[PDB]
């Protein structure tokens, strides 16, 4: 598996606009909401769950990176795998998107798979 | 269990106004106090205690997050489960509320579960 | 045991003014010095030692929190247990106080046991 | 093995211009892009991958240090070992360079093996 | 053993001017260079190696503290134990000094053993 798999979706020139931390089924988790830096379009919501999905090993690193980018408000590319979370109220509140990557973005390109 | 279970209480548009760190019964713990950003209502107090309650696994992540939201002073939704801490002096000083989640807020919403 | 036990001692309206990190007997440790925000009184010194005393489990969290308040320079209440550390040169250099808690203080009250 | 082995390569007076965090084959990883402080030259890309390659033990420290240097934008020397990552799409997106060290380049020169 | 043993050396009113992070023999390490706040005398170079020396258990705490002091630029007392590291290229690049402690300094005295 890889962040950059073409079966994963990504969204460039985004800003992390919201951050949530909580717990589900004995596992800490977090979610982020991202929006286009220019405000156009629909927000992306994605979550990471410490002990769930093939992406569990990256939980700490993505949490830290989300916090960092959230603190700077800089443009990023967000990478997700769709249809991963399955608890219905959790998906309703957030989404089924698993967060699988974050890339810094310049004016012209983003530093990550495309 | 889940932060967003409807058996948990939550309070929107709060600012973390105080922070305490200590130890009880072999466990490091932290407590926070929050007040409505607009001045209304009653302060909320909640604590997380390492290795204690069903919420133990999120202690570290919640501590870090509390420290962050505290440092920025931004508006948040605080999620608690009531009547969890039972040590009477501790409860009297702080509360029985376990801290089970923290959500950033916008002008119209907070990014987390609600009823 | 609890930070708020009345057999512990606390001091309000203080600022963490100094910070030291080292090692003793295979254990990392840190110490802090606090002084009254208003310049009155006598400094408080306390240490925490990674694998020593009943307070060992809180070492990391106390260190992080000491660092936090030290960086903000805000008014705090420091909670100690007296006469814990016993290595004479160590005590001479710092004190026998074990650091057992830290509370933020507003102008008229502190958020912690009293 | 050592960061300073002459079989490794390094580049001085660089600035970390981009940062990416992801996961590949069960491992969180990060990549950085660096460019000359004065704008010349060709970018340098390097990655560190958790629990992969002989440089795995330093993953956390290198991640933290990359973040630090990325946040300040200060001049640095980046140390790599070439031809370590083999996953082809990953290499095409980033590079095969393992990140093996980071040095500040402040006053006299770069503070690290040369 | 202790940071404050009289068989250790220390240097007061030093500013951390350089920072390096890398790996040697499967072990992360960092090194710092410090100079007198008034720019007199000779720089001090000291390293900490995870998994090596008796000071190994304090590695993370020292790295963290070095980073902090390095970012503030404040004057500190550096505690070292001499003649510890043995790999000649390493010693030649850096020094044989093991970092054993870091103390904040007021205008008149440092908060550490002397
Ligand atoms: C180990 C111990 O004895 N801890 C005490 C601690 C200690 O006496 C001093 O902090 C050491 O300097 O004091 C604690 O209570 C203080 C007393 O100073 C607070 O009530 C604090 O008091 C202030 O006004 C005081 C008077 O109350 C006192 O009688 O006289 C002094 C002058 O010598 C002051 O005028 C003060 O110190 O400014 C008012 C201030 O608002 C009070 N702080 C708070 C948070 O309410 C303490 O440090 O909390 C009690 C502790 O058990
Ligand atoms: C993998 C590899 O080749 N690593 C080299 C590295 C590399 O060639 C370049 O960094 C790629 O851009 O270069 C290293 O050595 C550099 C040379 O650039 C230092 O000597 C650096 O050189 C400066 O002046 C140089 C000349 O010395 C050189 O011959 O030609 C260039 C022309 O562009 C410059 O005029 C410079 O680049 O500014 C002087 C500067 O002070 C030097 N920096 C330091 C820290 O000494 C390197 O990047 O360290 C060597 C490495 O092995």
């Amino acid at each position: 598996e890889w962040t950059g798999d073409n079966t994963n979706a990504y969204y460039s020139d985004e800003v992390i606009s919201e951050l949530h931390v909580g717990q589900i089924d004995t596992s800490p988790y977090f979610c982020i909401k991202t929006v286009k830096a220019n405000g156009s379009g629909t927000p992306v919501v994605a979550c990471a769950v410490s002990k769930q999905s093939i992406w569990a090993p990256s939980f700490k690193e993505l949490l830290d990176q989300a916090r960092y980018f959230y603190s700077t408000g800089q443009s990023v590319r967000i990478h997700v795998q769709k249809n991963i979370w399955t608890y219905p109220l959790f998906v309703n509140t957030f989404s089924a998107n698993a967060l699988v990557g974050l890339s810094s973005c310049s004016a012209t390109q983003c530093f990550g798979p495309k």
